[PDB]
């Protein structure tokens, strides 16, 4: 099992702490705003 790039969770959720701290925003939740995709 398996569209584009795009959130699931507000991207007003996504800080620059979520993308440093939290891996998941950064291939799962912030699939654009840390610029991963």
């Amino acid at each position: 099992f398996x569209r584009s790039c795009i959130d699931t969770i507000p991207k007003s959720r996504c800080t620059a702490f979520q993308c440093k701290h939290s891996l998941k925003y950064r291939l799962s939740f912030c699939r654009k705003t840390c610029g991963t995709c």
